[PDB]
């Protein structure tokens, strides 16, 4: 397993615009599109990611683009974040693709406010670093994700993805 197969379970692949949990346009693979009402808004923003007129549609190829983009942008960000890197660097591989998974999500600043988590994670802490996390807006909102990226942590195996 490897962190594309793991987000592409994570957040499915829908090759027309649609809404995602909160209620926000996205396509593919877990990309978000606008956080705006507007589904011209979404449409927009669309053709401007891909370059050319989709009117809200994309091909596979052209989703998995998106994703490679995404998951680039990810791995970059943690590793320019002050707060971010040093937990990152701390891990071993599998739990590296946990951190990358949450950032993918929530963005590294929604991630940055786990405070409490990032320390007990960086100290090895498996489980009070769980039991931290686990009581946040994102665990409540979408627990089976959160679940399993926690288990992630947790053990350092793959299992709640198998
Ligand atoms: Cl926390
Ligand atoms: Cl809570
Ligand atoms: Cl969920």
């Amino acid at each position: 397993m490897n962190i594309f197969e793991m987000l592409r379970i994570d957040e499915g692949l829908r090759l027309k615009i649609y809404k995602d949990t909160e209620g926000y346009y996205t396509i593919g693979i877990g990309h978000l599109l606008t956080k705006s009402p507007s589904l011209n808004a979404a449409k927009s923003e669309l053709d401007k990611a891909i370059g050319r007129n989709c009117n809200g549609v994309i091909t596979k190829d052209e989703a998995e683009k998106l994703f490679n983009q995404d998951v680039d942008a990810a791995v970059r960000g943690i590793l320019r974040n002050a707060k971010l890197k040093p937990v990152y660097d701390s891990l071993d591989a599998v739990r590296r693709c946990a951190l990358i998974n949450m950032v993918f999500q929530m963005g590294e600043t929604g991630v940055a406010g786990f405070t409490n988590s990032l320390r007990m994670l960086q100290q090895k802490r498996w489980d009070a670093a769980a039991a931290a996390a686990a009581k946040s807006r994102w665990y409540n909102q979408t627990p089976n994700r959160a679940k399993r990226v926690i288990t992630t942590f947790r053990t350092g195996t793959w299992d709640a993805y198998k």
